[PDB]
């Protein structure tokens, strides 16, 4: 639960309907227009992944439409929105419980972005900063809500490009991670995906193929 402060893992968080709900309508705005592709590039560099963004959409920053293709992203679903605030107002009900030094909290997010990531179980994401949101949401320190599904990803982070200053947390399906305030700035990524680890209800139920999900909401 409390990794460092404004961090919080959420595990399980995301209810059996809702993975189900979240693989299913990504699996169809994956496939239309502004659906997923291959990326040139990622900051960290990157193996086996696939993106796509809804509300708007982030190039190699921040735009309308992807360039390569003219798409607009599709909306981010109410649902998402929601259950990001969710995770939010959870975290923030812990970090008072917790409280013993200045009480912690993090900002409200009101997300008009949602990366959504797509690794088979060769991928890899290196370490990177979500630095390309404007200065002041980075400023305010405006969370990252991740959401996790499919098979488990080891997830680095820490406070430099170095994997040897990073730690190590799993993000199992349904995990909702959350980064913030002080630690909104964090170095992190993600160096495997642990094969065969997905729950075989979700795998069977929303017919989700090997490899994991990730969905990263901001601003
Ligand atoms: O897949 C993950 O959990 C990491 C996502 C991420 O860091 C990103 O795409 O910016
Ligand atoms: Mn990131």
């Amino acid at each position: 639960q409390y990794l460092r402060p404004g961090m919080v893992l959420l595990k399980k968080f995301l209810k059996h309907d809702d993975q189900v709900d979240i693989i299913r309508r990504c699996q169809k705005l994956g496939i239309g227009s502004g659906g997923f592709y291959t990326p040139g590039y990622r900051d960290g560099g990157k193996l086996s992944l696939q993106m796509m963004c809804l509300g708007k959409n982030w190039d190699p920053s921040y735009g309308d439409t992807r360039p390569f293709d003219g798409a607009q992203p599709p909306s981010i679903p109410e649902v998402f929105s929601k259950i990001v605030k969710d995770a939010i107002q959870a975290s923030n009900e812990f970090l008072r419980q917790k409280a013993r030094n200045d009480v912690e909290e993090l900002p409200p997010l009101s997300p008009d972005i949602c990366l959504v990531n797509f690794y088979t179980s060769s991928g890899k994401l290196g370490l990177h900063q979500d630095k390309d949101e404007t200065k002041p949401s980075l400023h305010k320190g405006l969370p990252v809500v991740s959401f996790s599904l499919g098979d488990t990803a080891e997830f680095l982070y820490g406070d430099v490009n170095d994997v040897d200053k990073a730690s190590k947390v799993d993000l199992e399906s349904g995990d909702v991670l959350i980064f913030g305030g002080k630690s909104r700035l964090i170095f992190h990524g993600v160096s495997r995906i642990k094969p065969k680890t997905a729950p075989n209800w979700l795998t069977d139920e929303a017919k989700l193929r090997p490899g994991r999900l990730n969905l990263t909401f901001r601003q």
